[PDB]
């Protein structure tokens, strides 16, 4: 539960991401992998990338980052009513990609780190608090979906 005002700050900063999704998606995956390298292992496509420069050159990394932020923007615009976009996500990440719920926490933080690095004037104390509650709400619903499918990592 976010107030309408909070959803509004969230969608306003999200507008910055939509003017460049692939660029923000790439920076988010490089941050996640620089901050939690163990997350790099779930991506078979990227197991062989050895440096930030190889990651920056990868066009597959850019497309996967693009896909991740385009699927996240779609869930945020639902403003809490994303049960339906959430289910297939929870089914594939739980059962096929095998993403433990703590990694959802690692990507939430890389997202906030890239918004803070890229848009400091627009990502003030309030947009920051609205944005972390929104990613937290999303994390929590996903874990709830993970525990009903019989998983939870
Ligand atoms: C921000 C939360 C996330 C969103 C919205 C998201 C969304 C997606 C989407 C839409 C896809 C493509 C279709 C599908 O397989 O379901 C995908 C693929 C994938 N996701 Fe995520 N995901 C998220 C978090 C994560 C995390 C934290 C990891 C690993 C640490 C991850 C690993 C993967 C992998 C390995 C794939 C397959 C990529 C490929 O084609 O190689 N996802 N994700």
């Amino acid at each position: 539960g976010l107030s309408d005002g909070e959803w509004q700050l969230v969608l306003n900063v999200w507008g910055k991401v939509e003017a460049d999704v692939a660029g923000h998606g790439q920076e988010v995956l490089i941050r996640l992998f620089k901050g939690h390298p163990e997350t790099l292992e779930k991506f078979d496509k990227f197991k062989h990338l050895k440096s930030e420069d190889e990651m920056k050159a990868s066009e597959d990394l850019k497309k996967v980052g693009n896909t991740h932020l385009t699927a996240l923007g779609g869930i945020l615009k639902k403003k809490g009513h994303h049960e339906a976009e959430l289910t297939p996500l929870a089914q594939s990440h739980a059962t096929k990609h095998k993403i433990p719920v703590k990694y959802l926490e690692f990507i939430s933080e890389a997202i906030i780190q890239v918004l803070q690095s890229k848009h400091p004037g627009d990502f003030g104390a309030d947009a920051q608090g609205a944005m972390s509650k929104a990613l937290e709400l999303f994390r929590n619903d996903m874990a709830a979906k993970y525990k009903e499918l019989g998983f939870q990592g």
